C-alpha cells in the first residue's frame, strides 16, 4: 500500500545533507553570489561527506544510491544555495549517460576517478543554435579509422571550465533525413584534448557561483573506445537520462521554494504594520498558506516520479509534471517571498532577492516550461490509445 | 520507504467501484440531473456492492475500511456522478462522529442498522445564520431530566429528508462567553422524533439529484443516552471528524476532475478544425497538459492526507491542502472541458456543462476555499513554534 | 486630447436603458431562466423604447447610432439579463452585414421592416462541422439562372426560430482550392422560404430564455437580388462585420460582470461571520477589489475598440482584446460572486448561480477565447512589419 | 464624447521623449546597471530637453504640464530604463507636495531653482520601522521659537544623496492618540543643513543606477517658514500627492512592460526551433497575445486615472487600479520575455533579465500591491453608500 515514510538510511542521508546546507552553505552562499567564485571548498566538502556522485555504482567505489535518495539530498542542498547545488548536480548529469550506456571499462575508467578525487564532469548537448531542439544540434562526429573527429560548438555548459571529462552528443549521420533515433552518438571527451577551446565564464542573472561556459571543438580526435553504446545510439541515451535526472532537478526547485517560504514566514512573524504582525493580516496569512500548499504539492510530484523509475519503469509522464510544476511554483514563491519582505526584499542585504534570481533557470534549463507541456501532452494523449 | 502501490484488496474495491460507476451511474446520471429525483436504485445497488458505509467497523457488520480505501472508492464513484456520490458521502459524514465519539451501545444500534438495510443518515451542523462559523450555531439543547430538548433550525442538510437519523451539533451552554471547546454537544437524533420539521427540497445549480434541505427542531426530546461523549464534547467531535472526512471529499473532487479530463481528451481526439485534430493545436495540447498536471497533483495530495490519518496522526494540515487544491482544480478543469467542446459544451446534450455546475460546491461545502487557507496558515505557522 | 466623458445624448440613452433593465428585466429575468420562454413582452418593449436595431441608418427609420452608443446601451441591458440582451444583440448581428454590404433596395426592404414592427432576424454562419473555422463551412450555394439553390445545415442560430430573415454565408466556389476571399457569398433569406426546416429549441446551460436552434436548408431557392455585394464577397462581409459587432459583445460581458460585482458587494455588506461583516475580512475585501479592478479594465477596452471603429479605422486588434478580456473576467467575477454568497450562492433562489451559467458562452460564441489570441497574435506581430 | 487622441503638443513631447529614450538611454542603460553609477549626463540632458520637473507651474519658469503629459513622457523614458526614469520621477515626487500645499514664497524659491539648474530633490516619508503604515512614522518635529527641530531616520530615499532639498513628513503631535489627520507636518529641508547624515548607497536587485539611501536627522533646525500649509496638514498633503503621482508611476511600469514586449517579439521573429520561428508555435503566439493584451489594458488604466485628476477630480480609485494592475503585468511580462529568450534571457548580455530585476519595485514602492487592494476596496465600498 501507500507509504510516505523515509527509511532509516534515508533519514540519515537527509540529516547529513541538512546539517551541511544550513551550517556550511548558507553562511557563505551570499558572498559567492556576489563574487561568482567557484565554490571549491564547498564542493571538496560535499564530496568528502558523500553528498556528490551518489548514483555511481558501488563497483566503482560509489554509494549506488537511488533516485529517491538523490532527490532527498538535493532538496536539502538546494535549500542552501542552488548555485552551489547545481554544480554538484551537473556531475550527475554527465555520469548517468555513462551509467546507462557505457561498458565496464568506460565506467571503471571515468566513473572510478570521480570516486577517488573531487573531480568534476559536465553534459554537452546544447549549442548556440539548438537547446530545446536536441535533434537540431550540428556538432559533427566523423569516423576516421579507429577515431572520430569532433567539430562543433557547445553553449551553456555547467562545469564547462572545471570539468575533467564531458558527455558529448554529436550528429554522426550526415544524412539530413536520418531519424533522430539513429543520427546521433554519445562520446566521453577528456577536457584536456587538443581542439577543446574552453570559453569565458558567462555572467548570468542567477546561480552566479556556478560555472557556465561555451566550448568550441576543433578537430577534436576521440578514440572509438570512447563511444558510449555505439554509433547512432546517442539519442536513446540522452532521453533515457532524463527519466533519472528530471526528478532530482525538480527536488532542487522545491528546496529553493522551501527556503523562500521559511524566510517569508520568519519575517511575517517578526515585522509589524498597522499594529499587527504581518502574519496577522488575513491578506498575508492567505499568501503564506497558498505558498505552503504549492511546496507540498511539488514535493509529492518528484517523490512520485522518483519512486516510479526506482521501480524500474519509464517515469517520463510523472517526471515531466514534477519538473514543470516545481519550476513554476519555485518562481511564484520567490517573488512572493520578496513581497512579504517589502522594501527590504528588493535589497541585496536580505536573502530573498537572490532566490528570485536563481529560481528563473528552473523554467528554462533541462526542458523549458513549454517543452514540458509538449511531453506531458504526448504522454497523456498516448494513454487514450 | 515510499510506495504508491495499491494492495490487491484495494485493487478489487477499485475495480468494483469503477465498474459500477461507469456501467450503472454514467448511463443515467444525466436523467437524474434533469429531474432532481433521488437515485434510490443506485444507492440500493451501491449498498449491495458494499460501496457504502465503508468505514463502519467490522464488529457492527461493516467492512472497517480506512480513509485510503474510502478515497479510492470515492474517486471512482465521483467519476460517474458527484450528485449520486455526495448522497453516499453524506452517510459517512453522519457516521464518523459516532465512530470516534460514540460508545459501543450507540454504535451497535445506529451503525449496526446501516449494515442491515439500505438506510441513509445525515450530518446537521450548518444553520441559516452560520456555516463557516461553527462556533456561531444557535440550535439550543436544554437538559430536562434524563432528556434534552432541541430548539433550532438547520440548513443545507444533505440526505435531510431521507435520513433515518442525524448527527446534530447544538449549543448546550447558554453563556455566550463559554469557550467553543466546551459549549457544544453532539447528538444522534432520529428523524421520526416528534418536533422535526423537514423543509422543502432546495433547488441548486448542481448535484441536483442530491437531497438537500432545511430542518427545524421544535421541542425535540432526545434521550441523554443519545449524547455522544458527553455534554461539552461537541466541538472536539466535529473538528476531529474532518481529519477523516476531508480526504474523501477531496477524492470526489479529483473524481469529477478526472471525468472532465477524459471527456475533453476524447473530444480533442475526434474534432477537427483548420484541417487538424484539436489535440494537434499546441494551444489545446498545452491546455490538456495543464489539466493533466492538476489532476495528478490533486490525487497525490489526498493520498498523502489519507495515509497520514490511517497512520494514526492528525492530518489537518495535509487534509486542508488536499481539499483546497482539489476543489480549485475541479473547477478549473470543468470550465476547460466545456471550453474544449466549444458550443456543444454549453449544450445540455453533452456531459461537461453538468460537470461545471457540479464542481462549484467543492469550493463551498465542507470548509469554503477561504476557510481552508485559514486552517493551512494556522497549521503552517504552528510549525514555526 | 483624452476624454472619458459621455455626451448628453449618450447619458440619456444610458439612463433609458438602465431604467428598463433594473425596473423591467431584472424582476422577471429569473422566471424566464427557469421556463426558457422567449421574452416577447420584454422585446416588444425594448423596440418601443428604441433600445433595439440601433445601428439601422436613419434613412430606413433607424436611429443610426454609433458603436460607442450601442456598447453603452448593451452594458446596461446585459446587467439585467444576457439571456434577454443576446436576443436583442442577435438582431444587430444579422443587420450589420446588410448595412456594410447591401444596396439601397435590400436595406430599404429588410432593414426598413425592422423599423416598422418588432420583428427579429439572425446570423447563420456556424454549421455542425465548423464554427471557429469559417472558411470550413460547406453550406453550398449553386447558381441556376437568376437564382441560387442553397443546400446546407446551420447550427446554434440565435433567434433561429423567431427570425423573419437570416444573413446566410454559403460557399459558392466548388473549387476546394479557392481562397477564402473568393469562395463565399452572403445572402438574405426570408425564413418562410420552402426548404427552410427549423429545428427544435436547444437546451443550454445558460441564457436559457434565448432562442438557439439548428436549421436545415433543402433546395432553398434565393433570388439573385438577395446577394449582398456579389458572389465571392461573403468572407469580406463576415470579417468587416466583427469590427463593429465585437465591441458590443464585450460590453454585454461587462454588464454581466458588473451585475455580479454589485450583488456580491451588497451581500458582503450584509452577511456576518466571526463577528464581522464579510467585507471586513481582509480576505474578502481583497477579492472584491480584484473584482472591481477587472470590471473597470474591461469597460475601458471595449470603449477603446468602439471609439476606433467610430473613428472609421479597422479596430480588429483592440476589439479582439476587449472581447477576450471581458469574456474571461465575466467568468471570474461570476464564480467569485457565487463564492461570497457561500451556500446561498449555489442556490437557485439567489441571482448569482445564473450569472455563472450565462457568462460561459462569452468564452465561446463570436470568437472563442483561443481564436481571439490567434487574432491578437497576428495583429500584434503584423506591427513588427 | 470619448477620445483617445493625443494633441499635437502631446505628440511632440512624446516624440522628444521617445528619441531621447531610445537614442541616448538605451545604448548605455546596461553599463549603468552594472556599475550602479549615477547617470548625471542623462539627467543633465533630460533637463535640457525639458523632460524633467514637467509639473512645475509656468510662473516658476516650468512647463506646467498635466498628469496626462507626465504619463506620456514617463512611459517613453521608462521604455529606455526605469533606473534612470525613477531618478527623474523622484524629483516630481518631491515637487508635488510643494505645488499643492506651498505658498508662492516657498514655490518660487524651491521650484524656481529646479528650473534654473539641473538640480535634484527627494521625498522623505518612509522609515526603517514604517513604509506602508505612514501613520506609523516617528521622526519628530519640535517647535523651538521660530524654528522646528527634526529628529528621526528615513530609509529608502530615492535621490537621497543627490537632493538639493527634501520634502520631509514628521510627527508634530506627541500624543500617540492624536488623529493621523492632525498629527503630521510637511517640510522642505535643505540637504546641507547641519544634522542631516546621508547614509550609504543601498545595493538593490534592480534600478541599480538609481540613488537610494537612508538619512538621519539629528537636531536639524528648520525655519517655520519652511512649513508647507501649517502644522497638522502633513497627512492631507501626502495623501493628496498620490492622486497626481500614482498615474505617472503606473506609466513607468507599462513603459518597462512595453520594452519587455518589444524585445520578446523581436526575438520570436528571429529564433528558430523545430524548423519554425518561435512566433509560429501557437504556444508562443498565445503568450505574446496575452502579453500584448496586458500592456494595452494597463495603458488605458493610467490614462483614465490621469484624465480624471486633470479634470479636477479625486482619482484615488482609478489611480489605485492603474498602479496595481500595471505593476503586476510589468512583472508577468518581464518574466515572460526572459522566457521567450530561453537561455540567452537568463544571460546578462541580453536586455531582458535586467527588466525582470527592475520590474519588482512596482509591486513594493509607492503603495505595495496589498496596500492598493486596501485602497480599491475602501473606495469601491464607499460607492455602496
Ligand atoms: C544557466 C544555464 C545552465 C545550463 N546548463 C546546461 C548544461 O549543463 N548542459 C546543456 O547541455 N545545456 C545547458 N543549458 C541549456 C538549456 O538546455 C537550454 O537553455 C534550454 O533547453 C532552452 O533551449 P534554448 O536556450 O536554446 O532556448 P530555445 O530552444 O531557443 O527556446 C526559446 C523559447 O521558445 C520556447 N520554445 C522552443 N521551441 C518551442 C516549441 N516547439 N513550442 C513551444 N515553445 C517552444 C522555449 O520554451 C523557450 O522559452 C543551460 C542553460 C542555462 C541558462
Ligand atoms: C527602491 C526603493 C525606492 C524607494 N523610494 C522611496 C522614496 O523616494 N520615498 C519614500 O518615502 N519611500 C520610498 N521607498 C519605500 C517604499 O515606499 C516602501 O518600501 C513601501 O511603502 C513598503 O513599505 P515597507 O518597505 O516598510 O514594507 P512593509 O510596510 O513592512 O510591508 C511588508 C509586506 O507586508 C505587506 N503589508 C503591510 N501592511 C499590510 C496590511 N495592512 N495588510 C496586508 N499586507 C500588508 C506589504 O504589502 C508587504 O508585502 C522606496 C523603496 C524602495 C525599495
Ligand atoms: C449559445 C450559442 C449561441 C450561438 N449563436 C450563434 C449565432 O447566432 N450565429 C452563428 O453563426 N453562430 C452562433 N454560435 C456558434 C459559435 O459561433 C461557435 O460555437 C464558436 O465559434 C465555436 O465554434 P465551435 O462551436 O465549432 O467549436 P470548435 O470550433 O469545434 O472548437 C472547439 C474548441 O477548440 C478550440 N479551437 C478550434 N480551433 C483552434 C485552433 N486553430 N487553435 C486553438 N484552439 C482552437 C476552440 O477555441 C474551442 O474551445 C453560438 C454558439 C452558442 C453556444
Ligand atoms: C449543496 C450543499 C450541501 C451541504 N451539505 C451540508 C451538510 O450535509 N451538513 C452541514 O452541516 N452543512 C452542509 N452544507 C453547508 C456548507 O457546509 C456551508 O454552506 C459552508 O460551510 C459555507 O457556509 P455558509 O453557506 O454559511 O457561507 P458563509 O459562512 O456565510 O460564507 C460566505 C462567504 O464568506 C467567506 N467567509 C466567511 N467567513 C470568512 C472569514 N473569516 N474570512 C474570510 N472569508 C470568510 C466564505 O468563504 C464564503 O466565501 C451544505 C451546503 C451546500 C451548498
Amino acid at each position: 500500500g501507500f507509504s510516505f515514510e523515509l527509511t532509516e538510511q534515508q533519514k540519515e542521508f537527509q540529516a547529513t545533507a541538512r546539517k551541511f546546507a544550513r551550517e556550511e552553505i548558507i553562511p557563505v552562499a551570499a558572498e559567492y553570489d556576489r563574487t561568482g567564485e567557484y565554490p571549491v571548498p564547498l564542493l571538496k566538502r560535499a564530496w568528502e561527506l558523500g553528498l556528490m556522485n551518489t548514483h555511481i555504482p558501488e563497483s566503482f567505489g560509489g554509494l549506488g544510491l537511488g533516485i529517491i535518495d538523490s532527490c532527498l539530498i538535493t532538496e536539502e542542498l538546494a535549500y542552501g544555495c542552488t548555485g552551489v547545488q547545481t554544480a554538484i548536480e551537473a556531475n550527475t548529469l554527465g555520469q548517468v549517460p555513462l551509467i546507462i550506456g557505457g561498458n565496464y571499462q568506460q565506467q571503471k575508467k571515468y566513473l572510478g576517478r570521480m570516486t577517488e578525487e573531487p573531480l568534476m564532469c559536465a553534459y554537452c548537448v546544447t549549442e548556440p543554435g539548438a537547446g530545446s531542439d536536441v535533434a537540431g544540434i550540428k556538432t559533427k562526429a566523423e569516423k576516421k579509422g579507429d577515431e572520430y573527429i569532433i567539430n562543433g560548438q557547445k553553449m551553456w555548459i555547467t562545469n564547462g571550465g572545471k570539468a575533467n571529462w564531458y558527455f558529448l552528443l554529436a550528429r554522426s549521420d550526415p544524412d539530413p533525413k536520418a531519424p533522430a533515433s539513429k543520427a546521433f552518438t554519445g562520446f566521453i571527451v577528456e577536457a584536456d584534448t587538443p581542439g577543446v577551446q574552453i570559453g569565458r565564464k558567462e555572467i548570468n542573472m542567477g546561480q552566479r557561483c556556478s560555472d557556465t561556459r561555451g566550448i568550441v571543438f576543433e578537430d577534436v580526435r576521440v578514440p572509438k573506445e570512447n563511444v558510449l553504446t555505439g554509433e547512432g545510439a546517442g539519442f536513446k541515451i540522452a532521453m533515457g537520462t532524463f527519466d533519472k535526472t528530471r526528478p532530482p532537478v525538480a527536488a532542487g526547485a522545491v528546496g529553493l521554494a522551501q527556503r523562500a517560504l521559511d524566510e517569508a514566514t520568519k519575517y511575517a512573524l517578526e515585522r509589524k504594520t498597522f499594529g499587527k504582525l504581518l502574519a496577522e493580516h488575513q491578506g498575508i496569512s492567505f499568501l503564506l498558506a497558498d505558498m505552503a500548499m504549492k511546496v507540498e504539492l511539488a514535493r509529492l510530484s518528484y517523490q512520485r516520479a522518483a519512486w516510479e523509475i526506482d521501480s524500474g519503469r519509464r517515469n517520463t509522464y510523472y517526471a515531466s509534471i514534477a519538473k514543470a510544476y516545481a519550476a513554476d511554483i519555485a518562481n511564484q514563491l520567490a517573488t512572493d517571498a520578496v513581497q512579504v519582505f517589502g522594501g527590504n526584499g528588493f535589497n541585496t542585504e536580505y536573502p530573498v532577492e537572490k532566490l528570485m534570481r536563481d529560481a528563473k533557470i528552473y523554467q528554462i534549463y533541462e526542458g523549458t516550461a513549454q517543452i514540458q507541456r509538449i511531453i506531458i501532452a504526448r504522454e497523456h494523449i498516448g494513454r487514450y490509445k
